């Protein structure tokens, strides 16, 4: 071999140091984002059990006995009723003053700037299906003045990696369908399966 | 009077033979209660500490 | 190092780009699996409440008190009686005209394509034992007629992940073996037990 | 997860790094391709079936806006009949999806045309030409349907 | 990147494919246990009614009206009494010639080399507490003479996994206290408790 | 890469800078041997087994 030979050899180390890989920090936010499921689940079951034994659905997390473990990384909220969030800023829980229908993110273990303390989530591209005309008002709806409550409806808000944005779930008691958009996508969703308003790993800024 | 997992307070059930109304707060719900029904006055599941 | 080695890494690179792991699409098949199994016991637990209560099975779904929730991806059948399948393909679930013998495919949620309407599963591989002599034709056997009914026989019928053939599942109030085959396990199976008749993971084609 | 494949690459998850020099298409749905021409990305209008290449550091004249690869050379195989058009097939009205077909389009050193990718979800075989390998390709196998060092010019 | 990245790329996959998860089989054995916590404690009530109803307990489970279903994986011994222990070889149960205190395990469908047709279990490590001074040995003790009985012993025998020895089970009417070993936990057992004495997912061999 | 030898320069990626002196034979394979007589190099019919 020769110069050039050489020389080409060390462009081409030179070019395997900047190749451009795929993305993986989509696939580690992927990974992050099953918290939003579980716990959104889990939502669902303490409310079917709430409803079976008092024949009414719950606007707050202390009657439905529902809590995710520390290092969260999503806000939930149960309804858009009055209250605190239950704010996890400290590593003792605070005593609550009154019902709290939100769980605030657990930024003890996240830093102080990435504290969600209304973790409402979007609803735009959640449309409910069926004649009994639901809407998107978290929480029991119509209202908790009926017993035989229509089906209720709960969702979160977290981050995923570095996206300075938020991504948002919901889950509801009725069936609905999503709509397609830049940070959403389009199919029917039963009642009791999580969906993905926006989902922070497709886009970052205003796009919803 | 009990305790229910590591709680180190404790959760209170009464029954009467009367009708009540439940009031809300932090660790209770907000409903009537009929006669013979128990009625949770602290659950401890909701919370723990001077909470009541 | 020299060219032979950097294009040696190249190659490399080149290999494991297309490597051969595991099918992983298996394990996410049996994963799904596993409402097959869950929603058969529920059946049988509600014909043993409903004999208990009325000395007698039943051929309806009405009367047993048995409907999975939506997006069961597999259609159920407690009889071989008359009636429609109580198609699931709206939001709203129809009235019923009559009593219903079979649950159909969620297809609200899977598309319009992948119905199925009469979840009929495959029993050839599943020999009933014992003296009583019970045949394998599905419901209330050898006749309703029979208050001290001899046990019943039910059996689900859906597809798992893109096989294009379906697998099928049964569950006996009766002992059973299981017959060895292309798509199915060879050994005893206790009353109360789901049986996979075609499992659909080992095969997919003409295969039973 | 969702028992269906997707047509766009915002659903599915997947975008290259910057500096890719290869432009990316999941499928031939409608939608613009993510041009990639300044240092902050766009903010989406819908979703997106293509990534275009990455103009921002390899100039103006080298974007590629449509990166829709050359499929002459792929013959699918097996008795379900898969076609070459790229996305999910035979329509994504099918949850039980039949598999989907993906490709790229580049261009590799000073070579005037392009250079061409595909990957499918089912079996194929390349046909021998000027730029192109014969031979049999698995399924999740990428195959260079045209390859741009061996050619170029009209050469396919 | 050069061939030493690439080699210890390969390297690593080598290292993940032989990593050490934990023992989950362990976990299963865990969860297949629980078929004895729940069919002694259907034992202690069907005692307790047959008492009520008749002023004595029973040495047999003819009389008392226990038997678990079919795939049972465990034996269980409700006195010492001399009988058969109503073998589960076969499709049909046989047809019993006299009283029976013990059933044994279900090897219809578990083989024949798991059968277990003297489910006796070890009572080694359970301290009868109280000043009445009752026994350890199975059945109705002291004896079933006296019509106002005390308190009865009961247990279970059975194999967890592929342990090739047994854990065991027992139920009493009166209260005791477990005596710490390598196979058995230490602390008070209130009457109506089943204790484990072997619990076999701890151990396997001659550990007692 | 492939788990197989070529037959053809093509698909090896092999190629010598022009004024070779010297003409390079991969395969005694059919097909032409890509003549390099004028400024632009000839456009391929197909895979060629040999170098003029």
């Amino acid at each position: 071999f020769t110069l050039i030979e050489l020389m080409i050899v060390v462009a081409i180390i030179g070019i395997l140091a900047a190749i451009a890989i795929p993305n993986f920090i989509k696939f580690q936010a992927r990974s992050k984002q099953s918290e939003a499921k579980t716990n959104l689940k889990a939502l669902y079951t303490a409310q079917k059990s709430f409803f079976s034994e008092k024949d009414r659905y719950s606007d707050f997390a202390n009657e439905i006995g529902f809590a995710p473990e520390r290092g969260n990384r999503y806000g939930y909220r149960v309804s858009a009723a009055a209250g605190d969030c239950e704010v996890r800023n400290a590593a003792d829980l605070p005593v609550p003053a009154a019902g709290v229908p939100c769980i605030s993110n657990d930024s003890f273990r996240f830093g102080a700037n990435s504290a969600i303390d209304d973790p409402t989530p979007v609803v735009a591209r959640f449309v409910p299906q069926g004649a009994a005309g639901w809407n998107t008002t978290l929480g029991v709806q119509p209202t908790i003045a009926d017993c035989p409550n229509c089906n209720f409806f709960a969702g979160a808000r977290g981050n995923a990696d570095n996206e300075a944005t938020f991504d948002d779930w919901v889950i509801a008691g009725f069936e609905g369908s999503g709509q397609v958009g830049p940070c959403s996508e389009a199919g029917n969703v039963a009642s009791g399966t999580p969906y993905n308003t926006r989902n922070d790993v497709a886009c970052d800024g205003a796009a919803q």
